[PDB]
């Protein structure tokens, strides 16, 4: 009565209630707190902290920077591999995630905000299908290189699967004489909604 | 003065007795008196496990397509995951048709999906380039035809955005030779239509 | 003698009205509401491509450029289109201020989803505030013309600092085709939007 509300705040004299007006397609209320409808979350390898990946059961290794960007219900997966050995024929890199929480078991990953800071969010938003019966494989063209010099044009396979209640992303690069040094990216869908 | 206080981001001004929300204008804004984002993310996509059936020109070759169209800022990221059963030979033409005023996919069912998983009641105009119909964005993208998780071909896929008869078209021209049309591809384009 | 509807809350202990928000998605920044992971796009303006020169040659190209910040990731996308038929490798170079991020090569703007220009210093496009280690790489591309296939080939990218300025240097290798291609890559920005 003896105060007013500037938009987006509103007062209703009928029920004596102060409210926040918001556009529902962009923002929403979640357990009584304001949230976004389509927030951006990134589960990534930390700054300057690549993950060490093993080629199958061999004692061949590579350093990987990984970003997993959630927008809407899409996950954009991006990996920047860099091995020191000149590999074999096909090589198999495997990321393993907890099937309930999404936490990377293979190596250290963090939910990072735009502030730079680590967010206290369980990374379930990277999991496809809450039901563990997922299909999705595919190929992507890549370029093996070294010291900023072109080596090969070739391809990289990807596959998403569940085994023993754990989510796997399995990449199959096919080099021949070159080292496994390449960036690749793909998109997939997460049925798990962000609450 | 007042018999109450305001924690940030709420503020009280004792001069005009008014409660406000303080917000950073580059990130948030007010739109018809309601709070909104400056650069919201919207996705117009094929529904979960509900691919769209596309036909290759007038031929009896078909393909199932999952499609995502992600709006950030004024950029649209278009992603398609095709999978055909016939082995095509030569170039094949897949064509998506959208309403030129509303953006609604006429070719098959698509929905605006939020990050919650829920369908949003939003007209998909945010996927339209150039308000009113003189667009000429085309390009090529390299792809990999495959089958049963086994490598077939490295090849290319053309894309073109056009208007015809007040309708927005996205036309993809994959050039396989012996392989089935099975590939993911993605490109970015601009939408002049602001989300205001 | 008033109530608060969620997400507004009243605490009778300290007589204080608050906004409840989920901290992973929203936050307070100098007392104002903001996003945790806002989307910012530093781009060439609508219908305003940037004119790029191939080294010291009198060969030019028009480039549309988007630099999309999500979290701490920058997605870089360029759509080049030249009129000359180059032969051999060609070098396109984008130059940005190393402290502010402002494109020195040509006009770029922070554009919101509304279409409007945002008054934001484009520091969010800068990788590593003190030079460091990463981001040279290659990406496969397709040279074309008039919507007709020319070449499958490759494009190099490199992020470097020289004289306190951030450079993005693309090295397309055509051999008779015009330089007409889209390419995109991702990199990390240590500079937090705070
Ligand atoms: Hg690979
Ligand atoms: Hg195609
Ligand atoms: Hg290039």
């Amino acid at each position: 009565a003896s105060f007013f509300t500037a938009a987006p705040l509103s007062y209703n004299t009928g029920n004596s209630t102060i409210s926040l007006d918001y556009r529902s397609p962009q923002l929403r209320v979640s357990g009584g707190a304001l949230a976004l409808t389509s927030p951006v979350f990134v589960y990534q390898t930390p700054f300057n902290t690549p993950m060490r990946l093993r080629n199958g059961t061999y004692n061949e290794y590579a350093d990987a920077h990984i970003q997993m960007v959630r927008f809407g219900t899409t996950v954009l997966f991006n990996i920047d591999v860099t091995g020191e050995t000149n590999a074999t024929g096909t090589q198999t890199w495997e990321l393993q995630f907890d099937g309930t929480l999404g936490s990377c078991l293979t190596g250290r990953m963090q939910v990072m905000g735009g502030t730079g800071e680590e967010l206290d969010v369980t990374p379930t938003f990277i999991l496809p299908t809450s039901d563990k019966s997922v299909y999705k494989q595919g190929f992507m063209p890549i370029v093996c290189s070294e010291n900023g010099e072109f080596k090969q044009s070739t391809y990289c396979s990807y596959a998403l699967t569940y085994r023993l209640g754990n989510f796997y992303i399995t990449l199959k690069s096919t080099t021949s004489g070159c080292k496994p040094i390449f960036q690749m990216s793909f998109m997939y869908e997460s049925q798990i909604g962000i609450v």
